[PDB]
């Protein structure tokens, strides 16, 4: 575990993290995909043999000994709101899991379902509370990485607001 465990937030690049392993926005087959799994296949190529899983659930795969925690979140444009928060709630319950059983003091994690999966809507909020719902528990370090100078600043204050 980590000594305070804490959040944080950084707008950069996942695959350049400083963290013990790394959260992909994954698609469901496997697939180098686009946004942060196209960056995660470049980065950790490796970690795509077998890594295909469902909507809802997350699947570790090692690049060396580096733990690629691929979590796959609904696409809304195909989901119902009402089914799709319950996948993407679920997703993060399932990386909390990963996490737990690694042992890592530390995860780098992208907010899932907020990019091309979206259903062209804005899921900030949506998408952060379920991360938080699902990794308060746990007592890894977190650090959400972002593109955006505007979610940069509204995850930063979603964080300080509760310390
Ligand atoms: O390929 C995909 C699927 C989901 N999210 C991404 O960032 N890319
Ligand atoms: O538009 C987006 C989606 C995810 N993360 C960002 O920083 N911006
Ligand atoms: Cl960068
Ligand atoms: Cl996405």
């Amino acid at each position: 575990g980590a000594m305070a465990p804490s959040y944080r937030v950084k707008r950069m690049d996942i695959a350049k993290n400083d963290e013990e392993c790394v959260v992909n926005a994954a698609n469901p087959r496997g697939l180098p995909g686009d946004g942060v799994c196209k960056a995660v296949y470049k980065k950790w190529p490796e970690s795509f043999k077998n890594s295909a899983t469902p909507v809802g659930t997350a699947k570790t795969v090692m690049c060396g000994t580096y733990p690629v925690i691929h979590a796959v979140g609904p696409n809304f444009s195909n989901y119902t709101e009402s089914e799709g928060d319950r996948e993407l709630a679920a997703a993060y319950r399932e990386v909390a899991k990963e996490v737990t059983r690694l042992g890592v003091n530390s995860v780098a994690i992208p907010l899932l379902s907020t990019g091309v999966y979206s259903g062209g809507k804005d899921r900030l909020t949506q998408s952060l509370n379920h991360l938080f719902t699902a990794m308060d528990s746990t007592d890894a370090d977190v650090v959400i990485y972002c593109r955006d100078k505007e979610w940069e600043k509204k995850i930063s204050e979603a964080i300080q607001m509760r310390t």
